[PDB]
C-alpha cells in the first residue's frame, strides 16, 4: 500500500 | 537540532 517503507525519511525530527 | 536523525520512521509512507 502507498510508498516506500514507513512514513517519512530516516528517524526522530531533525538531526542530533 | 530536535532528536534523531531526518523525520519520522523509514522511507516514504506506506507498505510497497
Amino acid at each position: 500500500v502507498g510508498a516506500x517503507a514507513x512514513v517519512x525519511w530516516x528517524w526522530x525530527w531533525x538531526w542530533x
